[PDB]
């Protein structure tokens, strides 16, 4: 059974109460929201390990998200922040803005999409879970993590040193490739992996110009606040 | 860091290398996509994946990677990492949506499914053969960690295939990109090689079976254990 106040009138984003280590995947999907200005709302889950929850993620993770289908015929679902992106791009991003216009286009997003998901993303992950998860410390594990994640920050460099690359996917605008990115390619994540990033310059560069739009900002701030509101949990009003 | 002589670019042309049980179960993922649709493509046999040509391709330094006429065929574009792979291909030569969805429906549960397998089962399986036969020391935990995690991802994969009418992974009437993605990590014998009884996930060794049946899947399978080993070892294959 869903809690009484779970009702799907529009998109609906589950997100856990906003920390420094609960954001950086559940602000992906956001930032595509705010960029698009799709109606949604927002649903902080107090606990992912709840079994109406894992009805919606296997997984037991945020994001999550819940929406009418366009026809209205089912409740969709999307899970993984990867999955979210694509979802909101598919149903909400018409023009292609942040999906890509044409083949070409969602050739190179996809590239540095699924580059995200596959490599930097679970890498980061694993760093994660083993730096101070795990019960047992593993540091020639957690070293060799923290090695690859220096091999991802070498390759996006090489990407944003390619002429007229301002952007990871496509020369001219940012894409779901660079959203997706952000949260693991900036200043404060790379300080917790015990990196300098200013040995990126061009990465650096990028990660400023993605902070700089509007949308990114709403973002950041809104899931920095989420369960700090008059509501701890449930669905925010 | 100039291209081969052999490499031309005229149609899709998927980069492998030479085929072993543990070098093609990446490279397999585009190629059943390739065989189920009937896309006309060259094979391109990958000698040094560190060669800096290849990382022009590629700057992940990986099979599979493809090159391909834009749909004009005035430009070529490149799709790398198989999950990319397996989405290009369904973008381009997929006009049904047989493979890639239909609708935003399909679609949905498609990318839920295929990007499970490129976050969760694909990186831990990747991690774990590394450490288990590539890391110049063996790390029994870490390994041990992430055979447990794998356990995790067919427990997920198993109560999706429970529920009723639910014959593949993301839609009830038919194989998905997603379906593709998963199975060369989610079948008897990569199981074994992980030390697990694919017996203990019933519904998930019925899906196996089914997908394995396919035409396609059996023709990917017998192809990509050929690459490197016919009278051409490495370069564009004659086809
Ligand atoms: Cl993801
Ligand atoms: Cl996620
Ligand atoms: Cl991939
Ligand atoms: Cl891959």
């Amino acid at each position: 059974e869903r809690p009484s106040d779970l009702v799907v009138n529009r998109l609906v984003l589950f997100v856990v109460k906003g920390t420094a280590t609960s954001t950086h995947n559940t602000v992906k999907p956001l930032i595509l929201l705010e960029e698009l200005g799709v109606p949604h709302d927002i649903y902080v889950v107090e606990k992912v390990s709840a079994p109406w929850f894992s009805e919606i993620n296997p997984h037991k993770m945020v994001p999550a998200i819940l929406d009418r289908s366009p026809d209205g015929r089912d409740t969709l679902r999307a899970w993984q922040s990867t999955s979210t992106l694509m979802y909101i791009a598919d149903a909400y991003d018409k023009d292609g803005t942040f999906g890509g216009r044409n083949v070409q286009e969602r050739s190179e997003i996809n590239n540095w999409l699924t580059l995200h998901t596959a490599a930097l993303g679970p890498t980061a992950k694993y760093w994660l879970y083993f730096y101070k998860l795990h019960p047992e410390k593993l540091p020639k594990t957690i070293e060799k993590l923290r090695s690859n994640i220096t091999v991802q920050y070498d390759i996006l460099e090489r990407r944003l040193n390619e002429p007229g690359q301002q952007y990871l996917a496509l020369k001219d605008r940012p894409t779901i490739a660079d959203i997706a990115t952000l949260p693991f390619a900036m200043k404060s994540t790379a300080e917790l992996f015990g990196l300098e990033f200013e040995k990126w310059p061009k990465l650096q560069e990028w990660s400023v110009r993605m902070g700089e739009r509007e949308a990114v900002k709403r973002a950041w701030q809104r899931v920095a606040g989420f369960g700090h509101g008059e509501k701890e949990y449930g669905m925010l009003e």
